[PDB]
């Protein structure tokens, strides 16, 4: 059924976006707790559910890049290095390419060795769909975080 699902999502958006202080650590695990299902529900089998929690994921991204950018692309990576379903891995994956031009000087290094390894096992997948939103997204990730690669990581991209 969608409705529960739909208003679940609603609820949990509705109330993280509101909130004002945006900055405690139990703000941060009801925020990862987000992440994972708006991730999870990008997969479901109700259309309904994967178009609310997608446009949930665009709300609360754009209520917090003030604010907790060190933590959405970080929840972002978590489903990504799950090599998991399509639909939430394609999720993950587009969204962690727009926000890759944000990220600190400070932590490119860490990020390019932490998603060659994603990057080379999302590359060998079957799925068309995961294929074309990789297209996107390597372009995006690569004119971010190129400059911080060693000769031999490029060699093995």
């Amino acid at each position: 059924t969608k409705k529960d699902r739909v208003n679940h999502c609603l609820t949990i958006c509705e109330n993280i976006v509101a909130q004002s202080v945006r900055n405690s650590p139990e703000f941060q695990k009801l925020l990862g707790i987000a992440m994972e299902l708006f991730l999870l529900c990008s997969d479901d089998a109700e259309s309904d559910v994967r178009m609310v929690a997608d446009e949930c994921l665009n709300k609360v991204i754009k209520a917090l890049m003030d604010s907790n950018l060190p933590r959405l692309q970080l929840e972002l990576y978590k489903e990504i290095k799950k090599n998991g379903a399509p639909r939430s891995l394609r999720a993950a994956l587009w969204r962690f390419a727009e926000l890759a031009h944000l990220v600190r000087p400070q932590k490119c290094r860490p990020y390019l060795v932490n998603l060659l390894p994603c990057l080379t096992r999302t590359s060998k997948r079957p799925e068309e769909s995961v294929q074309e939103t990789l297209a996107a997204a390597v372009p995006k990730i690569m004119a971010s975080f190129g400059n911080f690669a060693n000769d031999n990581e490029i060699k093995v991209l």
